Protein backbone atom coordinates (compact mmCIF):
# COMPACT_ATOMS: atom_id res chain seq x y z
CA UNK A 1 0.00 0.00 0.00
CA UNK A 2 3.07 2.20 -0.37
CA UNK A 3 1.96 5.46 1.32
CA UNK A 4 -1.48 6.02 2.83
CA UNK A 5 -2.93 9.56 2.69
CA UNK A 6 -5.14 11.13 5.44
CA UNK A 7 -6.45 14.61 4.59
CA UNK A 8 -3.45 16.45 3.16
CA UNK A 9 -5.72 16.61 0.13
CA UNK A 10 -7.43 19.70 -1.23
CA UNK A 11 -10.35 18.86 -3.51
CA UNK A 12 -10.65 21.66 -6.09
CA UNK A 13 -13.29 20.54 -8.66
CA UNK A 14 -14.70 17.22 -9.88
CA UNK A 15 -13.90 15.97 -13.31
CA UNK A 16 -15.47 12.58 -13.72
CA UNK A 17 -18.18 10.10 -12.30
CA UNK A 18 -20.08 6.83 -12.71
CA UNK A 19 -20.94 4.53 -9.80
CA UNK A 20 -17.48 3.59 -8.64
CA UNK A 21 -16.99 7.13 -7.46
CA UNK A 22 -16.05 10.63 -8.49
CA UNK A 23 -12.83 12.08 -9.86
CA UNK A 24 -11.40 15.34 -8.59
CA UNK A 25 -8.65 17.72 -9.56
CA UNK A 26 -6.88 18.35 -6.26
CA UNK A 27 -3.64 19.14 -4.43
CA UNK A 28 -1.67 17.09 -1.94
CA UNK A 29 0.18 19.00 0.76
CA UNK A 30 -0.95 22.28 -0.90
CA UNK A 31 1.62 21.60 -3.56
CA UNK A 32 1.22 18.60 -5.86
CA UNK A 33 -1.57 18.81 -8.40
CA UNK A 34 -3.35 15.45 -8.44
CA UNK A 35 -6.45 13.68 -9.73
CA UNK A 36 -8.24 12.09 -6.78
CA UNK A 37 -10.42 9.07 -7.52
CA UNK A 38 -12.93 8.53 -4.71
CA UNK A 39 -15.12 5.43 -4.51
CA UNK A 40 -18.86 5.51 -3.84
CA UNK A 41 -19.62 3.76 -0.57
CA UNK A 42 -20.68 0.21 -1.35
CA UNK A 43 -19.70 0.43 -5.00
CA UNK A 44 -16.73 -1.89 -4.72
CA UNK A 45 -15.84 -4.50 -2.11
CA UNK A 46 -12.98 -3.48 0.14
CA UNK A 47 -10.76 -6.34 -0.97
CA UNK A 48 -11.31 -5.34 -4.61
CA UNK A 49 -10.20 -1.80 -3.93
CA UNK A 50 -7.30 -3.00 -1.80
CA UNK A 51 -6.08 -5.66 -4.19
CA UNK A 52 -6.52 -3.25 -7.11
CA UNK A 53 -4.52 -0.41 -5.59
CA UNK A 54 -1.63 -2.74 -4.70
CA UNK A 55 -1.44 -3.88 -8.31
CA UNK A 56 -1.35 -0.33 -9.67
CA UNK A 57 1.38 0.67 -7.20
CA UNK A 58 3.47 -2.39 -8.03
CA UNK A 59 3.44 -1.41 -11.70
CA UNK A 60 5.89 1.27 -12.82
CA UNK A 61 6.70 2.62 -16.30
CA UNK A 62 7.34 6.11 -17.77
CA UNK A 63 4.26 5.60 -19.98
CA UNK A 64 1.96 4.41 -17.15
CA UNK A 65 0.23 7.01 -14.96
CA UNK A 66 1.74 7.18 -11.45
CA UNK A 67 -0.02 7.04 -8.10
CA UNK A 68 1.00 9.26 -5.17
CA UNK A 69 -0.79 6.94 -2.76
CA UNK A 70 -4.23 6.00 -1.44
CA UNK A 71 -6.68 7.03 1.26
CA UNK A 72 -8.30 4.18 3.16
CA UNK A 73 -8.75 5.22 6.79
CA UNK A 74 -12.26 5.65 5.30
CA UNK A 75 -13.66 9.11 4.44
CA UNK A 76 -14.47 7.58 1.80
CA UNK A 77 -11.73 5.55 0.11
CA UNK A 78 -9.74 6.99 -2.77
CA UNK A 79 -6.69 6.74 -5.00
CA UNK A 80 -4.35 9.68 -5.58
CA UNK A 81 -2.75 9.88 -9.02
CA UNK A 82 -0.33 12.37 -10.52
CA UNK A 83 -2.30 15.00 -12.49
CA UNK A 84 -2.16 14.67 -16.29
CA UNK A 85 -2.51 18.25 -17.54
CA UNK A 86 -4.34 17.66 -20.86
CA UNK A 87 -6.91 15.01 -19.95
CA UNK A 88 -8.04 12.06 -22.03
CA UNK A 89 -6.48 11.29 -25.41
CA UNK A 90 -9.90 11.11 -27.09
CA UNK A 91 -10.89 14.67 -26.03
CA UNK A 92 -7.40 15.91 -26.83
CA UNK A 93 -7.43 14.52 -30.41
CA UNK A 94 -10.88 16.00 -31.08
CA UNK A 95 -10.28 19.55 -29.90
CA UNK A 96 -6.82 19.67 -31.46
CA UNK A 97 -8.02 18.16 -34.75
CA UNK A 98 -6.26 19.71 -37.73
CA UNK A 99 -3.24 20.83 -35.71
CA UNK A 100 -1.44 17.47 -35.71
CA UNK A 101 1.43 16.43 -37.94
CA UNK A 102 1.49 12.67 -38.71
CA UNK A 103 4.75 12.23 -36.72
CA UNK A 104 3.03 13.58 -33.61
CA UNK A 105 0.13 11.16 -33.93
CA UNK A 106 2.55 8.25 -34.55
CA UNK A 107 4.52 9.36 -31.50
CA UNK A 108 1.35 9.06 -29.43
CA UNK A 109 0.84 5.48 -30.57
CA UNK A 110 4.43 4.65 -29.62
CA UNK A 111 3.90 5.99 -26.09
CA UNK A 112 0.83 3.79 -25.59
CA UNK A 113 2.61 0.79 -27.11
CA UNK A 114 5.54 1.13 -24.69
CA UNK A 115 3.23 1.14 -21.67
CA UNK A 116 1.26 -1.73 -23.19
CA UNK A 117 4.46 -3.69 -23.88
CA UNK A 118 5.35 -3.16 -20.25
CA UNK A 119 1.96 -4.41 -18.99
CA UNK A 120 2.10 -7.33 -21.40
CA UNK A 121 5.46 -8.43 -20.00
CA UNK A 122 3.93 -8.06 -16.51
CA UNK A 123 1.13 -10.45 -17.58
CA UNK A 124 -1.42 -7.69 -17.03
CA UNK A 125 -4.39 -7.69 -19.41
CA UNK A 126 -5.86 -4.22 -19.90
CA UNK A 127 -9.24 -5.22 -21.40
CA UNK A 128 -10.31 -1.64 -22.02
CA UNK A 129 -7.57 -0.08 -24.12
CA UNK A 130 -9.21 2.87 -25.91
CA UNK A 131 -8.11 6.48 -26.47
CA UNK A 132 -10.53 7.59 -23.74
CA UNK A 133 -8.55 5.55 -21.23
CA UNK A 134 -5.27 7.19 -22.13
CA UNK A 135 -4.10 10.50 -20.67
CA UNK A 136 -2.10 13.39 -22.11
CA UNK A 137 0.56 15.01 -20.00
CA UNK A 138 2.34 18.29 -20.57
CA UNK A 139 4.37 17.96 -23.79
CA UNK A 140 1.87 15.55 -25.31
CA UNK A 141 3.34 12.49 -23.61
CA UNK A 142 0.66 9.80 -23.56
CA UNK A 143 0.33 7.52 -20.53
CA UNK A 144 -1.91 4.47 -20.22
CA UNK A 145 -4.41 4.66 -17.37
CA UNK A 146 -7.10 2.38 -15.93
CA UNK A 147 -4.59 -0.47 -16.41
CA UNK A 148 -5.07 -2.04 -12.98
CA UNK A 149 -17.38 -1.99 -25.99
CA UNK A 150 -17.61 -4.35 -28.97
CA UNK A 151 -16.06 -1.62 -31.13
CA UNK A 152 -12.69 -2.34 -29.46
CA UNK A 153 -13.20 -6.06 -28.95
CA UNK A 154 -11.36 -8.77 -30.89
CA UNK A 155 -13.43 -11.69 -32.28
CA UNK A 156 -12.53 -14.06 -29.45
CA UNK A 157 -13.70 -11.30 -27.09
CA UNK A 158 -17.22 -10.74 -28.42
CA UNK A 159 -17.47 -14.49 -28.98
CA UNK A 160 -15.83 -16.07 -25.92
CA UNK A 161 -14.96 -13.15 -23.61
CA UNK A 162 -11.46 -14.55 -24.08
CA UNK A 163 -9.08 -11.76 -23.04
CA UNK A 164 -5.33 -11.77 -23.50
CA UNK A 165 -2.58 -9.35 -24.41
CA UNK A 166 -3.41 -10.32 -28.01
CA UNK A 167 -6.98 -9.04 -27.59
CA UNK A 168 -5.38 -5.89 -26.11
CA UNK A 169 -3.36 -5.55 -29.32
CA UNK A 170 -6.54 -5.58 -31.41
CA UNK A 171 -7.86 -2.87 -29.12
CA UNK A 172 -4.60 -0.98 -29.66
CA UNK A 173 -5.21 -1.16 -33.42
CA UNK A 174 -8.61 0.56 -32.97
CA UNK A 175 -6.92 3.07 -30.63
CA UNK A 176 -4.38 3.70 -33.44
CA UNK A 177 -7.34 4.35 -35.72
CA UNK A 178 -8.78 6.83 -33.19
CA UNK A 179 -5.43 8.57 -33.01
CA UNK A 180 -5.03 8.98 -36.79
CA UNK A 181 -8.64 9.93 -37.54
CA UNK A 182 -7.93 12.54 -34.88
CA UNK A 183 -10.61 11.34 -32.51
CA UNK A 184 -13.31 10.01 -34.82
CA UNK A 185 -15.71 7.37 -33.53
CA UNK A 186 -15.01 3.90 -34.99
CA UNK A 187 -18.03 2.28 -36.71
CA UNK A 188 -20.04 5.36 -35.70
CA UNK A 189 -23.09 4.40 -37.74
CA UNK A 190 -23.29 0.68 -37.05
CA UNK A 191 -24.91 -1.45 -34.34
CA UNK A 192 -23.16 -4.23 -32.43
CA UNK A 193 -24.61 -6.74 -34.89
CA UNK A 194 -23.45 -4.75 -37.90
CA UNK A 195 -19.94 -4.38 -36.45
CA UNK A 196 -19.75 -8.12 -35.71
CA UNK A 197 -21.00 -8.99 -39.20
CA UNK A 198 -18.72 -6.53 -40.99
CA UNK A 199 -15.70 -7.66 -38.98
CA UNK A 200 -16.58 -11.34 -39.33
CA UNK A 201 -16.74 -10.80 -43.09
CA UNK A 202 -13.24 -9.28 -43.25
CA UNK A 203 -14.10 -5.58 -43.25
CA UNK A 204 -11.84 -3.29 -41.18
CA UNK A 205 -11.84 0.39 -40.22
CA UNK A 206 -10.96 2.56 -43.23
CA UNK A 207 -7.50 4.16 -43.42
CA UNK A 208 -7.55 7.67 -41.92
CA UNK A 209 -5.97 10.23 -44.26
CA UNK A 210 -3.16 11.00 -41.79
CA UNK A 211 -2.37 7.27 -41.52
CA UNK A 212 0.37 6.33 -44.04
CA UNK A 213 0.04 3.08 -45.92
CA UNK A 214 2.74 1.64 -43.61
CA UNK A 215 0.91 2.74 -40.45
CA UNK A 216 -2.32 1.25 -41.81
CA UNK A 217 -0.49 -2.01 -42.52
CA UNK A 218 0.43 -2.22 -38.82
CA UNK A 219 -3.16 -1.42 -37.86
CA UNK A 220 -4.25 -4.41 -39.92
CA UNK A 221 -1.74 -6.78 -38.27
CA UNK A 222 -3.41 -5.88 -34.94
CA UNK A 223 -6.76 -6.73 -36.54
CA UNK A 224 -5.78 -10.19 -37.74
CA UNK A 225 -8.66 -12.56 -36.98
CA UNK A 226 -6.32 -14.99 -35.15
CA UNK A 227 -4.68 -13.93 -31.85
CA UNK A 228 -1.52 -15.87 -32.79
CA UNK A 229 -1.40 -13.87 -36.03
CA UNK A 230 -1.16 -10.55 -34.19
CA UNK A 231 2.22 -9.33 -32.99
CA UNK A 232 2.87 -9.04 -29.26
CA UNK A 233 3.19 -5.45 -28.03
CA UNK A 234 6.94 -6.02 -27.59
CA UNK A 235 7.18 -6.69 -31.35
CA UNK A 236 4.65 -4.02 -32.37
CA UNK A 237 6.72 -1.44 -30.49
CA UNK A 238 9.75 -2.02 -32.70
CA UNK A 239 7.62 -2.12 -35.89
CA UNK A 240 6.11 1.28 -35.07
CA UNK A 241 9.55 2.57 -34.06
CA UNK A 242 11.04 1.75 -37.48
CA UNK A 243 8.18 3.29 -39.48
CA UNK A 244 8.34 6.42 -37.26
CA UNK A 245 11.77 7.00 -38.77
CA UNK A 246 10.14 7.83 -42.22
N1 LIG B 1 -10.77 12.57 -17.38
S1 LIG B 1 -11.09 14.23 -17.84
O1 LIG B 1 -12.23 14.59 -17.02
O2 LIG B 1 -11.13 14.21 -19.30
C1 LIG B 1 -9.65 15.20 -17.41
C2 LIG B 1 -9.52 16.60 -17.73
C3 LIG B 1 -8.34 17.31 -17.40
C4 LIG B 1 -7.27 16.62 -16.74
C5 LIG B 1 -7.35 15.23 -16.39
N2 LIG B 1 -6.22 14.62 -15.73
C6 LIG B 1 -6.08 13.37 -15.10
N3 LIG B 1 -4.87 13.00 -14.58
C7 LIG B 1 -4.68 11.80 -13.98
C8 LIG B 1 -5.75 10.86 -13.88
C9 LIG B 1 -5.59 9.47 -13.27
C10 LIG B 1 -6.93 8.78 -12.86
C11 LIG B 1 -8.19 9.27 -13.59
S2 LIG B 1 -9.71 8.55 -13.64
C12 LIG B 1 -10.42 9.73 -14.64
C13 LIG B 1 -11.87 9.66 -15.06
C14 LIG B 1 -12.62 8.49 -14.70
C15 LIG B 1 -13.99 8.37 -15.05
C16 LIG B 1 -14.63 9.43 -15.75
C17 LIG B 1 -13.92 10.59 -16.12
C18 LIG B 1 -12.55 10.70 -15.77
C19 LIG B 1 -9.49 10.73 -14.97
C20 LIG B 1 -8.23 10.44 -14.36
C21 LIG B 1 -7.01 11.28 -14.43
N4 LIG B 1 -7.11 12.51 -15.02
C22 LIG B 1 -8.56 14.55 -16.74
Amino acid sequence: HMVIDPSELTFVQEIGSGQFGLVHLGYWLNKDKVAIKTIKEGSMSEDDFIEEAEVMMKLSHPKLVQLYGVCLEQAPICLVFEFMEHGCLSDYLRTQRGLFAAETLLGMCLDVCEGMAYLEEACVIHRDLAARNCLVGENQVIKVSDFGPVKWASPEVFSFSRYSSKSDVWSFGVLMWEVFSEGKIPYENRSNSEVVEDISTGFRLYKPRLASTHVYQIMNHCWKERPEDRPAFSRLLRQLAEIAES
